[PDB]
């Protein structure tokens, strides 16, 4: 009965027979996003009707459509023709993956190219990527996939450590032509292989690893009601599943007392950015935006328990739709546990003879992704102390390419003749604020240091400085580690018990920003990697940073042109946008698989209970 | 056999015995400090000699002696009387504590205040402090601690809700003398109680949270030989505890092949700072250095099983010296465990059709000390894929005051009338350096962003940049989260096999350091803290960040005054100091007792390894 339950394969099958009947899915047509959207704000009035967006690609090349649906009716709300050389083009389709190799195997450059370096056609494997926006004139309006080369020398080979350097090509992939094959020189391709699973190099196997069992003899803490809502520990909320965005927590609440308080209304990654810092024409377009161009959730990993998830574990089965509009199930697509989190509190008091220690524990949701070379595993966490943190989790095999002899300024050295390209991993964390109602403002908080003198005779005094942001233009702020700079956001109607405005405190990891020139193709593709925060008003339209079609869009599209009507962010309906990333040198012990590196954000309460909240944990 | 192991009860009676015979351990005499002193370098002709450091302080006002004691001989090896005016006082000893209120329950002043607020003295508790050196002549040369108040309504009753604000008193712990009362007027005593324990505060507790059972049917993984030497996962080390520092790391090592490969010679968390940022005479004279004035070892928790540390739990109960020379146990005061830590390595590849998961894991190695309301965990861990990586964690009860009528720039309010002083938390590692032996150098990494242009045409490149530390004038080093800036500890003469130097990679957390003024008492005696890292050659004599005796020492030990000899760094054997910590600025959430809070830092290893040193753990 919640407005905010999953998508079932019902209302997918349902949302295909609509489509179809109206004569928007003829065999020419693909859907390359489809989702559920979201109540619009002022549903307190019960009519739920469960409204889907579509995008709709013409494999004809006709102009493609943006689609509303309203399952709930059986009836078209509205359908738009697209102009993609104005708006940007669709993602990109699983299926034109495949297209780029096939249509580069019967090309003369590109034979002409494999021969000259003694390579066999059969064993080169083309690593289709999204082409961005640069000098190629040709390029606008058409859907172009840019393809890198790699040599598996048998069919369980590791691909990624035989790049064939100083070739690329691009394709226009509803035309099926190649339009440029360009070639600047013949590298050698590095040779050693790098089969993680090889005994050869992975030795002996270690036996000297003893189980860890980790089981709830009476099951988990927390209950899952109506397919998606989870209550635990005092928390409540929903979990949804878009597939975009992947795991996206809606209406997230803290049960104090007598009392359910909103904290966030929706939370989700809602772009995710990896640009690559080699200046060689070969690689210097390369600009991975995996949730605008790629859709995260699409390629979400069905998750193993005892081996990706250990544990009493629940699981999700998010159902989206492949590109004829046939529902598909991502089986075990999500993880839900509690974990053991250390010491709570404690405290041994001499005076009053009490000892007293308490354990913390977290509920964990999580999902992880494969695109190309590269996995990400994406975690939300919420603690006993009300604690919100977000985790991602990077691993994979990195992108590689020859290694200059000579060296490079720009590419890490892994192995004989085997490069890695300098690199960053930048996310975009949307937060719709709801801190107690949403009458919410954020404030900026600078450590200040006090110079010895009258009123501070000995020049030991510190303080701190709030600095409130009331209009949208003074909204983008960076991040300054040096003065302990953290943002609050608090709602200035709603008192703790010492009348003072409820808060929560985003603590940043204070990570570099976008490297890029500001004058740059993906500086202005990608201008919230920029600047660490950004406040924006709520609008139901303004849903991403990068804007409704990433793919090919020349720029400027989401925060910036957003943030330009100067909307009063002062009191009111407000969302907090906050850019965080891995700045990656790869190292060789990234080499032939990569160990985890972690990078997320956190929030914590400040003044928003009268007093501990976790007073009421047992002694365990 | 290993002239790492812990000291022996047997060991410390040799020393009392020892003591005792020369004529140095009278009634008079009381041991502030003894521990073992490390090996010096060039130990490998195993002439083991074992060697105690001793302080020993007079109760009669005598001079206080530094006593160095070969066990292995049965002989004082020297004993030099000190001079505390010039060189420092003796840490305080726990038998001065209660002194405190003794002396002033009989002093007329004092009683004079607590009759004016109308408080029983019977019922007034005294948290006697370290002095510091501030503008009072009278102090050079006398062991000075300072008093404030707290009510202690009946005997479980938590004192720190009730401060008794506007009163300080000062006293001569040798002469028994109390030097100066100082009342600046009367606050309202805080009435609310802080008793965590009390159902009337914390309501019914929960009933919702089932039992997480972590077990490990075949025992641990790691192996424990000659008291304190761990083999885990091809790690290797000693773990030894000293009272001052608490535990202390030795010989970290990584089995690679058929290499036993140093690392770490030693790590230690050698100084904690805790400076008070409220300007009132009251309190602005409050630092602990819990380390160098009160020892953080001598205060370890005895841990529970299941409470403390939840698993497969190894103990250790190191031996100590009370102020006799009787050896004293701490039982079960060092955890050991290992813990499951989520995916190590993933991923899912297209082309080979591989599918791959590896879980990580780590070694914990902790332990946890409370000196007056504050409590504090150390955590050492080890990771599969040769990341070591500190944590501090933070909790206990936070330091109280009254809170002024019309507020304060430099005190948090947490109930009616109850304020808590902004603070830091600082704390210093001292890192001797083994990367492949002893011959390492020191390099600072900045990001270094690059302009469009010739050879950079997109826009996209960006690269870092090293600089060697060549000598200690130029070793003293400030964070800069802005560029990424990490620092590189490597081997010049030891190369990986892409002919590079092995090195490990520092990643700092960027807090704020010392925010006290440059000018203040407080950061001459701490000036450590005022800068993120530091690096010396190493010497013998030059343990503490803080110098030896920190307790009244007027400032310039340590740190400052090694680094004046301006010794070269460049390739040789070097000592890493890095300052990290935390600003506390209290929440209503920390009352009435605190959620643990975090700091540490990590090390990674940064082309020590030919390729990923995990390749070999298996599937699970
Ligand atoms: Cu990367
Ligand atoms: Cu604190
Ligand atoms: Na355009
Ligand atoms: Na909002
Ligand atoms: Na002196
Ligand atoms: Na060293």
């Amino acid at each position: 009965a919640s407005p905010f339950r999953l998508a079932s394969a019902g209302e997918i099958s349902e949302v295909q027979g609509i489509l179809r009947t109206a004569g928007l899915l003829g065999p020419e047509k693909r859907i390359a996003y489809l989702g559920v959207l979201d109540p619009a704000r002022g549903a307190g009035s019960e009519a739920e009707d469960r409204r889907f967006r579509v995008f709709i690609h013409d494999v004809s090349g006709a102009r493609p459509q943006e689609v509303t649906v309203s399952v709930t009716n059986g009836t078209v709300i509205s359908a738009v023709e697209l102009d993609t050389a104005a708006t940007g083009e669709l993602p990109v389709l699983e299926e034109e993956f495949e297209v780029v190799e096939q249509l580069l195997a019967t090309d003369e450059r590109w034979l002409k190219a494999l021969a000259a370096r003694n390579l066999d056609v059969s064993k080169v494997r083309v690593a289709p990527l999204s082409a961005g926006v640069f000098e190629y004139a040709e390029e606008r309006g058409r859907r172009i996939l840019r393809g890198l080369a790699f040599v598996q020398d048998f069919p369980e080979d590791s691909a990624w450590a035989h790049p064939v350097d100083g070739l690329v090509a691009y394709v226009d992939v509803v035309s099926k032509e190649v339009t440029r094959v360009i070639d600047t020189g013949v590298f050698p391709v590095p040779a050693e292989h790098g089969n993680y699973t090889d005994p050869e190099l992975t030795g002996p196997l270690r036996t000297t690893q003893k189980p860890i069992s980790i089981t709830q003899p009476e099951g988990p803490s927390f209950t899952v009601t109506g397919g998606n809502h989870i209550e635990w520990e005092k928390w409540s909320l929903d979990v949804g599943f878009d597939v975009r965005e992947g795991v996206v927590l809606h209406n997230i609440a803290f049960r104090d007392g007598d009392r359910l308080r909103p904290i966030i209304n929706r939370a989700s990654i809602a772009e995710m950015v990896v640009p690559y810092g080699d200046p060689s024409p070969i690689r210097s377009w390369q600009n991975y935006f995996d949730t605008g161009e790629y859709l995260v959730g699409q390629y979400a990993n069905s998750l193993e328990l005892g081996c990706d998830c250990l544990g009493d574990i629940t699981y999700l089965s998010p159902v989206i739709s492949d590109a004829f509009g046939n529902p598909r199930e991502i089986r075990n697509g999500i993880c839900m546990h509690e974990e053991d989190w250390g010491i709570l509190a404690k405290h041994s008091d001499l005076w009053s003879g009490i000892n007293y220690t308490r354990r913390n524990r977290r509920m964990v949701i999580s999902f992880f992704t494969t695109i190309g070379n590269y996995d990400y595993g994406f975690y939300w966490y919420l603690y006993l102390d009300g604690t919100i943190e977000f985790e991602a989790k990077a691993t994979g095999v990195v992108f590689t390419s020859a290694f200059p002899e000579g060296g490079s300024d720009n590419i890490s050295q892994l192995a004989p003749g085997l490069g890695a390209p300098f690199h960053q991993h930048i996310f975009s964390a949307r937060l719709d604020m709801a801190i107690d109602g949403f009458t919410n403002r954020v404030e900026e908080e600078d450590v200040v240091r006090q110079t010895m003198g009258p009123g501070n005779e000995r020049g030991n005094a510190f303080s701190r400085k709030r600095t409130v942001l009331t209009r949208e233009s003074e909204a983008v702020r960076e991040a300054d580690a040096r003065t302990g700079r953290t943002w609050i956001i608090s709602n200035p109607e709603s008192k703790n018990r010492l009348n003072e405005p409820v808060g929560y405190k985003l603590h940043a990891h204070n990570q570099p920003t976008l490297l890029a020139d500001p004058g740059s193709s993906i500086a202005r593709r990608a201008a919230f990697a920029t600047k660490d925060l950004w406040v924006t008003r709520y609008a139901d339209d303004e849903r991403y940073p990068t804007g409704d079609f990433v793919n090919q869009h020349s720029g400027g599209a989401g925060l910036p042109s957003y943030i330009a009507q100067d909307r009063d962010i002062d009191g009111q309906d407000i969302v907090v946008w906050h850019t965080f990333g891995l700045t990656h040198f790869p190292r060789v012990e990234d080499w032939p698989i990569m160990p985890v590196d972690t990078v997320g954000f956190k929030l914590r309460p400040e003044g928003f209970f009268d007093r501990s909240p976790v007073l009421d944990v047992p002694a365990n």
